[PDB]
């Protein structure tokens, strides 16, 4: 018998009893190979995971983003190559879900889901606000709608500035929609003036115009992505920017268990800025999966391809979790938020992986910084997009 060791970040009870189906039943099909789960909370996790991958305590399989950190990881031989392997996974999952693990043809990893960020609001809120949430198209009707609530006594947004992340996908989708994706693709060639550009200078201008109306709960910056998630789960804020995971998070951080409900809830995409070259179509979110790492037995293959599989995928979409990569699994895409945002990524011309992944470790630190930075009055706007491009420029400068 032999053990395949799998790291992941999940705390929905619904979802690790899925995965504990699921891995019973494998185990009944392969009775000489057992599948151990091993949780490490979020932000523990990317913390932790550069020692323990570089140790003899490294799994099989752990989650990834993707992106920079991935890259470098593959290129510092810290990941297993599994290509070999791979036959089953590149007929049952999405190839554009397999390309993102892959480098240089080989096979370090498998895609597990695709997210979308945008905004979950209370309906029942913005009623009392008097705002029509299917209406704010914009980003000017958006800080509109902030100052209603506002004048309602409504706590506008909730952000779990403690994280830094949360507070990252303004500036990143501010950025996004002002400077389009060719604004963005020049920056990562370091083309012009790249992250100092206007776009990013621009971004900050308008993230610190939204932090000047106050719209976050009081202490935000001590509130980590639980805290806020709660918050909004217990109708205490009217407004949450995140991925669709947070559908089933906020329900679980809710003191009753079910936050806002389905006839309370609305989500929306984030709005156009006026001048901006982004279109509101373009999604900010993320293709995540399981990376091999160095060493991991043909077992774990055998795994993921089991845990990767259309009726396993099928099950993590009916119980309204992911957007699935395995082919078919969309059928069980019934939920009415669900089907729309994986419309929604599908449609997208530019869907584009979090900054702070994209960017890797240290760059990407630095966009988590100066986001809630500019939101606090420590840097300026342009301050901001400077750091940012500095860092860049010695990523690249470090790196094949
Ligand atoms: O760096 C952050 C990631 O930490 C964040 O990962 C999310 C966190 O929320 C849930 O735990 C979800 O399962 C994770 O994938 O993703 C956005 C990125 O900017």
């Amino acid at each position: 018998d032999t053990t395949v060791r799998m790291m992941h970040i999940e705390t929905d009870p619904n979802v690790l009893g899925v995965w504990e189906e699921i891995a019973k039943d494998f185990e009944a099909k392969n009775p000489d190979i057992k599948v151990n789960l091993e949780f490490l909370e979020n932000e523990a996790f990317k913390a932790k995971l550069p020692t323990l991958l570089q140790s003899q305590q490294k799994p099989d399989l752990f989650y990834s983003w993707g992106g920079g950190n991935f890259q470098v990881r593959a290129e510092s031989g810290l990941l297993e190559d599994m290509e070999g392997y791979s036959a089953t996974l590149n007929q049952e999952l999405s190839a554009a879900g397999m390309n993102a693990f892959k480098i240089d043809g080989k096979q370090y990893g498998a895609p597990y889901m695709v997210s979308q960020v945008g905004f979950w609001y209370n309906k029942k809120l913005f009623k009392q606000a008097g705002i029509d949430g299917e209406s704010i198209q914009t980003w000017d009707e958006f800080l509109t709608a902030i100052e209603k609530l506002k004048a309602a006594g409504i706590t506008p947004i909730a952000v779990g500035g403690a994280d830094k992340w949360p507070m990252h996908f303004y500036w990143s989708y501010l950025a996004m929609r002002a400077g389009g994706q060719e604004a963005f693709a020049a920056a990562m060639q370091d083309q012009g003036d790249g992250f100092a550009g206007e776009a990013f200078v621009r971004a900050g201008e308008e993230l610190k115009r939204l932090a000047a109306l106050e719209p976050f709960q009081p202490g935000f910056m001590a509130a980590g992505y639980g805290e806020s998630a709660g918050l909004f789960g217990d109708y205490k804020a009217a407004i949450h920017l995140m991925g669709d995971w947070d559908y089933n998070f906020q329900a679980q951080q809710a003191v009753d268990k079910k936050g806002v409900v389905d006839s309370d809830l609305g989500f929306m995409n984030f709005p156009v800025l006026k001048g901006g070259a982004g279109a509101g179509s373009d999604t900010l979110g993320g293709i995540n999966g399981f990376a091999f790492a160095k060493g991991a037995k043909p077992e774990a293959a055998k795994w993921l391809e089991f845990f990767l599989n259309e009726n396993s995928q099928t099950k993590l979409a009916e119980i309204d979790q992911i957007i699935p990569v395995a082919k078919g699994a969309d059928k069980g895409l019934k939920n009415p938020f669900k089907q729309k945002i994986s419309q929604t990524i599908s449609s997208a011309q530019w869907h584009q992986v979090f900054f702070d992944q994209a960017l890797g470790a240290d760059v990407g630190g630095v966009v988590n910084d100066i986001s809630v930075g500019i939101v606090n009055g420590d840097v300026t706007p342009k301050e901001a997009a400077e750091q940012v491009q500095e860092a860049w420029e010695m990523r690249l400068e470090h790196h094949h």
